[PDB]
């Protein structure tokens, strides 16, 4: 739009083109982002008007919504790495636990802040979780899957991942709750300690497989239910589950018991955001600041 003047292009994101660009009239430096057409759903318009009013110091900023002739533009603040570029930096020597569990600990507080408003991301990955010099992370795009459906190929055609999706999101399950952010934050948590993704499906089928494999083929005894998700199939083959001591080494006892919890098959059962916050894990935790070089 006029009012910006765009510097770059950040990304090809799920919605569209995301650009760092500078407001000429407050002359701050904000992240741009353009949505996908028949002349934009109102409802979006009122889900999207929400997210500017839930503030948190763990959540990205929605400044502005845009929209003008019939298009829209979401001004988000802006900030200069994810957590998946920092990973593949830290990747010899990997992110020391300290941090992981000062970002863990800061996530958990923005997740517990947008569930009590009852609202979901629902698309947690390392590639929208933001930070900056001063040891802060941050929640990006929350709330916009609900106002547009999280898509399969983006605009541009590339495969939305399906590493960090939950069981009942694969199984069919059309309602889902909070526990789906909790699993998606598990994922990562793991990701974090091993430095290699946890279950990194290529197909939903796949997906659902691999985490099979590792936590257990779910019965009526672990998930009461289950058997009658809309894509249960009887027909899945029956695996064991592994012991977490070789799925995240070198993960202490605390950190796996809360690992444990965020990863339980039945929604019902997961581990809260605001649960996890007095976990033992966090008994000791501190403010770090990153090695982030911009």
């Amino acid at each position: 739009m006029e009012n910006f003047q765009k510097v770059e292009k950040i990304g090809e994101g799920t919605y569209g083109v995301v650009y760092k660009a500078r407001n000429k009239l407050t002359g701050e430096v904000v992240a741009l982002k353009k949505i996908r057409t028949e002349g934009v759903p109102s409802t979006a318009i009122r889900e999207i008007s929400l997210l500017k009013e839930l503030n948190h110091p763990n959540i990205v900023k929605l400044l502005d919504v845009i929209h003008t002739e019939n298009k829209l533009y979401l001004v988000f603040e802006f900030l200069h790495q994810d957590l998946k570029k920092f990973m593949d930096a830290s990747a010899l020597t990997g992110i020391p636990l300290p941090l992981i569990k000062s970002y863990l600990f800061q996530l958990l507080q923005g997740l517990a802040f947008c569930h009590s408003h009852r609202v979901l991301h629902r698309d947690l990955k390392p590639q929208n979780l933001l930070i900056n010099t001063e040891g802060a992370i941050k929640l990006a795009d929350f709330g916009l899957a609900r106002a547009f459906g999280v898509p399969v190929r983006t605009y541009t055609h590339e495969v939305v991942t399906l590493w960090y999706r939950a069981p009942e999101i694969l199984l069919g399950c059309k309602y889902y709750s909070t526990a789906v952010d909790i699993w998606s934050l598990g994922c990562i948590f793991a990701e974090m300690v091993t430095r290699r993704a946890l279950f990194p499906g290529d197909s939903e089928i796949d997906q659902l497989f691999r985490i099979f494999r590792t936590l257990g083929t779910p019965d009526e005894v672990v998930w009461p239910g289950v058997t009658s998700m809309p894509d249960y199939k009887p027909s899945f083959p029956k695996w064991a589950r592994q012991d977490f001591s070789k799925v995240v080494p070198p993960l202490d006892e605390d950190g796996r018991s809360l690992l444990s919890q965020m990863l339980h098959y039945d929604p019902n059962k997961r581990i809260s955001a605001k649960a996890a916050l007095a976990h033992p894990f966090f008994q000791d935790v501190t403010k770090p600041v990153p090695h982030l070089r911009l």
